[PDB]
């Protein structure tokens, strides 16, 4: 409808797969190259299911940050037969707030679906689930199953993935440009 949603229609266009595991249908961002993300709680297996094709996982690893605190990101390696469009340069340096954002999700539930969330705060600790959990953005929009792996977007940035929510805010963890250099 605006320039937010023309960024996000772009990401979403031609950086974002379907991920199933036996956890569920998570909307994946792909980064570069073979290397994608999806939130740590779907359990990333030896197999995925990417665009309902059968995919050998070469790499999964759960990220922590230097306090040994969960951050939500897993980081995938895909034995795909092609690469993503490299959006690296999208992602900040650093922890920040932002104004005016969109979170992007597209599943066999949720097809092409695009929310604006306005402002989104650098919330830090958050008790996702009962697990400590740092570097968390949080915008109040009432959130829903169905939407964690769902991309967070401003214009000209790729900020973070959908992680959860309590009913009325909504939860994502941060992406930073530190996660992806090769
Ligand atoms: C409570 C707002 N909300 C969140 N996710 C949705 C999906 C469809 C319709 C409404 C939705």
């Amino acid at each position: 409808m605006g320039p937010g949603f023309d960024f996000a229609q772009a990401i979403m266009k031609k950086n974002t797969v379907i991920a199933r595991t036996e956890k569920g249908e998570f909307t994946m961002l792909g980064v570069y190259d073979r290397v994608a993300v999806i939130p740590t709680h779907a359990s990333v297996g030896e197999i995925i299911y990417i665009n309902d094709v059968e995919t050998r996982v070469l790499d999964a690893c759960a990220l922590r940050d230097l306090t040994d605190t969960n951050l939500e990101i897993t980081i995938v390696k895909l034995d795909r037969n092609q690469k993503f469009r490299d959006i690296r340069h999208f992602l900040p340096r650093c922890e920040d707030d932002y104004n005016d954002a969109v979170l992007s999700v597209h599943t066999s539930k949720f097809p092409n679906m695009y929310i604006p969330v306005g402002q989104v705060t650098n919330y830090g600790f958050l008790n996702l689930g009962g697990t400590p959990t740092h570097r968390i953005l949080m915008y109040n929009f009432p959130t829903r199953a169905g939407q964690c792996g769902g991309v967070v977007t401003t214009t000209g940035k790729v900020i973070g993935i959908h992680v959860g929510g309590n009913g009325a805010q909504g939860f994502a963890a941060m992406l930073l440009h530190s996660y992806f250099t090769d």
